């Protein structure tokens, strides 16, 4: 029987790589991350917001500091187990993305609550979890849950501006030195259906696929690159 | 520190035979089997909306491989943010590999193609199937490779067909009636309506109602429930 899935945490999304209404928030999930925070912080807002990045970046910040961390995306509950939880106030960091998937589960709503004691408890971590909205209104129906999160910290992410994400590129090419022309970064995005995580992960491969062929990101070197 | 997995489990209560028979699934089913089985079927792409059982039927793909202690491999590609095209490698161990959500990549180049390459190394010899769910036709998802829509249409093409929404109570009865639990009308359409007819909450719930009634020796009531459900 399958045991585990394997999982990695990319190395791009840092506090640092973010695109900058957000500023009380990373400190705060900085701090949560290196012992020194609060015990609970609830992450909203809408898709593509930047939940899962803020996340990986805590992850990323804890393990810098040695800290161990624990991530599990609950938009997979399908294939987990309530029993995952159990034990996880060992890790200095928990992170539950999406866990508004399982809300108004009575099993799930009530692990969960277990969970926050546990790592309160413990007096060494933090559990930062992420949702599309907020805790009232996100479907949660334990009382005892819902007050768990709203005692904690709560923060709403701003959403994306779609004419702001060429922005959002040419700095995260710039912060790799990755020479982009304008017009190059412009078709890789409209190529990618302006999707910022695709795009980046395409920003990579060409990243590297470009220090591999000494090659400059022309049009045929990204065509033949990508498959395109 | 770094962590490199996450724990995962198969429902055990996810088979072909538990399985709602919603009507106009049979070739569908017979060729999923055969994947699990190694009859044969080499690829299949099963779609169809969100809780129509695209989930449940690779898991029961999954367990009947499991039973006939063939290797299986489950990636659930909702989560592609926290997991690498790497893992698609490698995979020559598994007689059968399945992708839930394989749509949640389409359009994404570098999956796209690592996807494409997977199908070849599966379609290569007879040993090795996959089975891949998408919330649309393989064309209507926006798939862009050629060469990978090519190989999704070599395979098998399934549009799987929900249960009515009028039947769930019937599906949570006879899920519960096959683990020996009777489950009464008020209660089951009590639970519907505090669930908001979501039948994967549902059937959780019903496991630990078996338990609550098998060890207080009582039939499933209101009160019952809700004492038993923390509602
Ligand atoms: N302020 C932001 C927001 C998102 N992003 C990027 O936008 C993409 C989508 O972010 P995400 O997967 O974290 O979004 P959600 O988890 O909120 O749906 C990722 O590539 C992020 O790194 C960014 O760089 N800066
Ligand atoms: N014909 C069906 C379809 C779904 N189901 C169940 O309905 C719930 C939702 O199915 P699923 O999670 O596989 O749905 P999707 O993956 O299609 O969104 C699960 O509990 C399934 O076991 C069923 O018992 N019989
Ligand atoms: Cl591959
Ligand atoms: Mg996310
Ligand atoms: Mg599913
Ligand atoms: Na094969």
């Amino acid at each position: 029987l399958q045991l585990s899935l394997p999982v990695h945490l990319p190395d791009d999304e840092t506090f640092t790589s973010y695109y900058p209404g957000n500023d009380e928030l990373i400190g705060a999930l900085k701090s949560a991350a290196s012992g020194d925070g609060v015990q609970a912080i609830y992450l909203w807002g809408p898709v593509k917001s930047g939940r899962t990045h803020l996340i990986h970046a805590a992850c990323a910040r804890a393990n810098e500091l040695e800290r161990r961390s624990f991530y599990i995306p609950l938009g997979i509950h399908a294939s987990i187990s309530t029993a995952l939880l159990e034990g996880l106030e060992q890790f200095d960091l928990i992170c539950i993305d999406d866990v508004d998937a399982v809300a108004g589960h009575p099993l799930w709503e009530e692990a969960i609550f277990d969970l926050y004691n546990r790592v309160a408890e413990q007096k060494r971590g933090s559990l930062i979890v992420s949702a599309s909205a907020s805790p009232m209104e996100a479907g949660f129906v334990l009382p005892d849950l819902v007050s768990r999160m709203h005692w904690g910290l709560t923060y709403q992410l701003q959403p994306m501006m779609d004419d702001e994400k060429l922005a959002a590129l040419q700095r995260r090419a710039a912060m790799r030195g990755l020479q982009l022309p304008e017009d190059v970064g412009r078709f890789l995005l409209n190529r990618m259906a302006r999707d910022l995580r695709t795009l980046f992960d395409v920003l990579d491969r060409l990243d590297k696929a470009s220090m591999v062929h000494q090659r400059k990101l022309t049009i045929p070197f990204v065509k033949e690159m990508l498959r395109l």
